[PDB]
C-alpha cells in the first residue's frame, strides 16, 4: 500500500541508493520506526509494509537527501526531506510518495489510487 | 523511447484523458506533427513512437492542461504546458517527460535512462 | 536573516495567514521552539529572528499547510511541510524559505545570500 | 503589469542574466514579438510593458534556460521554458511569472493580482 519514488532533477535520473525511513506517530506523540530501505536502480522503494500493518494513523517518510548529494560531490541545503501525512481508509488504497530532488529545492507529491 | 506521464497535484491522482501532441522541428523551423494521444487511466501515454522514427532533433510535447482543468470545473491559468528538448543519441535511450499539474502552476522533469 | 514566503498553486496568489513554527535542535537533540508567525497578505513572514539570535544550528521550519487548506474547503494530503537545514555554519547568511502549495503536492526552495 | 522572476535550484540563488522573450498571438495566429529583457541580479525582470500596451491577448513568455545553464557548465535537457496564457481578458491584471530551474526539471507558477 505504500511506495516511495525519488528522482534527481540535476541529472534527470532516478535517485538510486537513497535511504528512506518511515515512522508512525505513537500515542505519546513520538515517532516510532515503522519501515525502511534504500531506493532501487529505478529510484523506487517497494515492499515497505503490508495492508494489515498499514493502519490509519500519521506517518512520516524521511528521505536522506543530504547523503545522496554528498555522494555525488554536491553540497546540498537540506538535512533531509520529510513527508508527513495521515493514512485514511476511506480514500484510495495505494499511496505513492514521490520526491523530486535538487540541491537547494525539493518537490513531493502524493499519488493515491485504487 | 518516449513516454509522457501527467499527474494532478490537486487531487493526488494521475491526470487521465489529457491530450498530448508531439511535434518535431522541421528544417524550415516550423513544428510538424509527429505523434499524439490521450493519457490513460494511469496518467501515462505509451506507444508514441519507435526507435527507428525518433531520430535526433528538437521535439516539443504539448500537454492540453486547459481542457483538463475545464473538465473538472476549475479555471486554470495556462493555455497548455509545452516541453521543448533535443533528443541526443549519445545519452540514455529512454525519455520520460513527466508533468505535475496545478491550476496556476506546473512542473516538468525529464527522466532519461538506459 | 530568515524569511518565509508561501504561494498557493491553486489560486495563483500568495498563501495568506499560513502559520509557521521554527525550531532549533538543542544540545540534547530535541527540537526547541525558536520563533513563530503567520504569513501576511503578500504571503511573506518577516521578523522571525535577529542576526544576534540566529546562531549556527540545525533549524526546522514547519509550515502549517493542512490548517491552511482546510479553510479553503480542501481536505489536503500532508499534515505540514517541514524544511530542515543547517544555518550559519560558515558565518551569517540570509535565508529565504519559499514554498509552493497544492492540496496533494508542495515544493520548497531555499535562497541563501551572503550580506 | 508583467514581471518575470527566475530562481536556480542548484545554487539556491536568483538566476541572473536569464534572457526572456515575450510574444503575443496576432490576428493571423502567428507569435508576434512583444517585449524582451534579461533578469537582474535579483533574478527579476521588470519593465517589459505598460498597462496601455499590455492589452488582452494570448501571450507566450519564453525563458531561455538552455543559454543560462550552458554558462554554469551544465548541458541541460530543455531548450527553453515556455509559459502560455490568456491575459487581461477580464480587465487589467498584474502578472508575475515565476520559474524555478534545474538542469532536467523546471517549474513555473503565476501570481495574478487585481490592482
Ligand atoms: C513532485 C513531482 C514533480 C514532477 C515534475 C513529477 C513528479 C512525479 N511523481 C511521480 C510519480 C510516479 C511516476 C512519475 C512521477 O513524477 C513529482
Ligand atoms: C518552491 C517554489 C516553486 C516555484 C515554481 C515558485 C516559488 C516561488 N515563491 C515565490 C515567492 C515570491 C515570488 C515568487 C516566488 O516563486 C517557490
Amino acid at each position: 500500500p505504500l511506495m516511495v519514488k525519488v528522482l534527481d532533477a540535476v541529472r534527470g535520473s532516478p535517485a538510486i541508493n537513497v535511504a528512506v525511513h518511515v515512522f508512525r506517530k505513537a500515542a505519546d506523540d513520538t515517532w516510532e520506526p515503522f519501515a525502511s530501505g534504500k531506493t532501487s536502480e529505478s529510484g523506487e522503494l517497494h515492499g515497505l509494509t503490508t495492508e494489515e500493518e498499514f493502519v490509519e494513523g500519521i506517518y512520516k517518510v524521511e528521505i536522506d537527501t543530504k547523503s545522496y548529494w554528498k555522494a555525488l560531490g554536491i553540497s546540498p541545503f537540506h538535512e533531509h526531506a520529510e513527508v508527513v501525512f495521515t493514512a485514511n481508509d476511506s480514500g484510495p488504497r495505494r499511496y505513492t510518495i514521490a520526491a523530486l530532488l535538487s540541491p537547494y529545492s525539493y518537490s513531493t507529491t502524493a499519488v493515491v489510487t485504487n
